């Protein structure tokens, strides 16, 4: 957590996440930021490691507007697993099964909202034989999560924009 | 404990989960507070716990509110600010701090509240110790915790403050 917060640099900062991220068991990871009263989604400070066809894929399908984790992001400051039924609409269904060509089936989507009211988030994915293998992994580093977040958040905040 | 505070049916009945949880993780004196979006008027707040009537009441008299170094640390960050002497340096900051001390308010720590709809608030605890040494081991073997519990407290006690 020192490193990440004393990172003078954005591209030092985001491999310093990067691999915390990798030694907790993430596969993938995406943190996303937006600064205050903005909601122009595709034009956010973007950090991570998802498919890069994944993610031009997503921006040009305005996947924004059907991801079940953005709304969420909305909603809450409380974390988002990515169990099948949060894909609820026909859109959702579709969003799932391509997410999950992707490789990005297990995961979960933590919330962040920033003191200067910048908004974002800190997805994982984890690579496990079912959902239920998933969640054991999540579970047990869930509360090291919880500080890294915002950790991420504050010291990600100053380094997008300031 | 942390989902009955969730399915707290009223304001009344949360406060008293969020009482006892605190007190159960060895916390002497607590206050919730939540202000809403677009509002800096701290007076007509949301607040809760058990802090002491007269510090709460002197504080609003005397408009601490601009006063209190973890106030603007909790508008600047969403990490945990400490009641270190350190964070008292104005002249009226020295004096709070004197003041604070004689209603009992010595050692802890604030978390800062940053909702998805803009609610601004803190989770700050008091701890009674002998020294600030032994106040910051306790309040550390517990800080990932109360990491958990002030986004639970937030997504709860925003759902009820209004
Ligand atoms: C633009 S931003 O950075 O300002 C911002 C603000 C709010 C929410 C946010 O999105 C967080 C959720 C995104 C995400 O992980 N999607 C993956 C992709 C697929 C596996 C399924 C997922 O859940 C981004
Ligand atoms: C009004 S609100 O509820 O909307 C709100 C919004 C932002 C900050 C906030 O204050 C958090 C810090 C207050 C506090 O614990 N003070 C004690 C009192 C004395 C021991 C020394 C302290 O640190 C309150």
């Amino acid at each position: 957590f020192l490193e990440l917060e004393r990172s003078s640099g954005k591209l030092e900062w985001s491999a310093i996440l990067q691999k915390m991220a990798s030694d907790l068991g993430f596969s993938k990871i995406l943190f996303g930021l937006l600064p205050k009263d903005s909601q122009d989604y595709e034009n956010a400070f973007i950090v991570g490691n998802y498919p890069a066809a994944w993610r031009e894929h997503y921006d040009r399908a305005g996947y924004a507007r059907v991801d079940p984790t953005v709304s969420h992001c909305t909603q809450s400051v409380l974390p988002i697993f990515w169990e099948p039924s949060i894909y609820q609409t026909r859109k959702q269904h579709e969003f799932f099964e391509e997410a999950s060509a992707a490789g990005l089936v297990y995961g979960l989507t933590m919330p962040l909202h920033g003191a200067r009211g910048e908004l974002g988030a800190l997805s994982l994915s984890v690579e496990a034989e079912n959902r239920a293998e998933a969640n054991r992994f999540m579970e047990s580093v869930l509360p090291t999560l919880w500080m890294l977040k915002d950790y991420a958040l504050q010291s990600g905040a100053g380094l997008a924009f300031e």
